[PDB]
């Protein structure tokens, strides 16, 4: 057995789990898998279950504050470019492209490019040591990071601030927490009204901040929902709002990861919103596409993808919410894809006409969402009304490229609107197309040739 070190405070919720503060020494049995592990605190003496993502071995590279694991290139830039981060804010991560190399990412400022991240490959020596340039080597990553925190010696900037992060969200409210009773949940601020319920900020067991969706009675069966949520429960992805739990007594409450800065449509309208440029819009659309790509890999269907059901967080993280919920609603109008409650303008016509909701109808929607993203939230088909959008779409019509949308993107929307589902692109493609939309020249990594 290995002592692990805590990387974040975790305020004990239930009986059976453990409170600990960042730094505590915890004892666990090596070969454990799963999301919740059994720990004995050699610090506190207390014992319980802990979320496995909140610890790392003692004295291993992972243990360090600045070590961000196998986070992605595109997402490290998200965290580093936070505008409160001084120059020299850094992190260390695993390289996505060179088998076992690590990579040091560092914020800098440049007259041409503004504030930008510079990525340095760190290769491991025959000695187990580490080097950014052959000229300057160490026996460990920690020595390396120490040294460049004192002089840039080649680096764009001396390392100053460990990259600031947030506590990850655990995977579940605690071990064995799926269905919970109303009284564990406290509704504090109500956040908005839907067509079939409300959305709330709240707290579970007086500790964890949660979102709480409350369903209007008669909307779905609590039976149908629960059997559905055995599926949703399994969809874990960093761009899907995580489904924590549920109260299966009418009225259904659905407990979800709190998203701090609200719906995407809201956020696009209104300030912090009126001034985003395309490369951040396109980075948002790529985040949604990575969420939907996982949905795609899991043979699932969202059924109401659009900006109103994307939530936004810190640093413009975007996440897909309320997936596969819309199927279970019983409102004989809505289910007919009729009425004031049905997003006809985002609905692929085969869904509108034949209930044929599939991952490809979700690709249609995604194309509409791209117009929402390039208009800062303007309604789609602006001159039309809903009652008329079906005929017009079945008769061949499509949206002209919004003013101020690069035609390369608009032609992507047009693949999303191709008449025959099976010739619309996949989400894998939509994801790769957008994480690579802007092509610079060679400086992928800084050449450590000699610095
Ligand atoms: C009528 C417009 C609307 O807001 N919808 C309707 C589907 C269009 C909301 C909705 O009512 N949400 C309420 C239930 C819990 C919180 C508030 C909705 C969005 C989805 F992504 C999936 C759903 F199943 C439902």
């Amino acid at each position: 057995v290995t002592t692990f070190v805590a990387l974040y405070d975790y305020e004990s919720r239930t009986e059976t789990d453990l409170s600990f503060k960042k730094g505590e020494r915890l004892q666990i049995v090596n070969n454990t898998e799963g999301d919740w592990w059994l720990a004995h605190s050699l610090s506190t003496g207390q014992t319980g279950y802990i979320p496995s993502n909140y610890v790392a071995p003692s004295d291993s590279i992972q243990a360090e504050e600045w070590y961000f694991g196998k986070i992605t290139r595109r997402e490290s830039e998200r965290l580093l470019l936070n505008a409160e981060n001084p120059r020299g804010t850094f992190l260390v991560r695993e390289s996505e492209t060179t088998k076992g190399a690590y990579c040091l990412s560092v914020s800098d400022f440049d007259n041409a490019k503004g504030l930008n991240v510079k990525h340095y490959k760190i290769r491991k020596l025959d000695s187990g040591g580490f080097y950014i340039t052959s000229r300057t080597q160490f026996n460990s990553l920690q020595q390396l990071v120490a040294y460049y925190s004192k002089h840039a010696d080649g680096l764009c900037h001396r390392l100053t601030t460990v990259c600031p992060t947030s506590k990850p969200q655990t995977q579940g409210l605690a071990k064995d927490a799926w269905e919970i009773p109303r009284e564990s949940l406290r509704l504090e601020v109500k956040l908005g009204q839907g067509c079939f319920g409300e959305v709330w900020m709240g707290t579970w067991n007086g500790t964890t901040r949660v979102a709480i969706k409350t369903l209007k009675p008669g909307t779905m069966s609590p039976e149908a929902f629960l059997q559905e949520a055995q599926v949703m429960k399994k969809l874990r992805h960093e761009k899907l709002v995580q489904l924590y739990a549920v109260v299966s007594e009418e009225p259904i409450y659905i407990v979800t990861e709190y998203m701090s800065k609200g719906s995407l449509l809201d956020f696009l309208k209104g300030e912090t919103g009126k001034y985003l440029r395309l490369p951040q819009l396109v980075d948002m659309a790529a985040q949604i596409a990575s969420g939907m790509a996982y949905v795609e890999r899991m043979n699932y269907v969202h059924r109401d993808l659009r900006a109103a059901n994307i939530l936004v967080g810190e640093n413009l993280v975007c996440k897909v919410a309320d997936f596969g919920l819309a199927r279970l609603i019983e409102d004989n109008e809505y289910t007919a894809r009729q009425g004031a409650k049905f997003p006809i303008k985002w609905t692929a016509p085969e869904a509108a006409l034949y209930g044929r909701f599939t991952i490809k109808s979700d690709v249609w929607s995604f194309g509409i969402l791209l117009t929402e993203l390039t208009t800062k939230g303007r309604v789609p088909y602006p001159g039309m009304v809903n009652r008329e959008v079906l005929d017009q779409v079945e008769r061949g019509y499509r949206m002209p490229c919004p003013p101020e949308c690069p035609e390369s993107l608009h032609d992507l929307m047009c693949q999303c609107w191709r008449k025959e589902p099976e010739e619309r692109p996949t989400f894998e493609y939509l994801q790769a197309f957008l994480e690579d939309y802007f092509t610079s020249t060679e400086p992928q990594y800084q050449p450590g040739e000699n610095l």
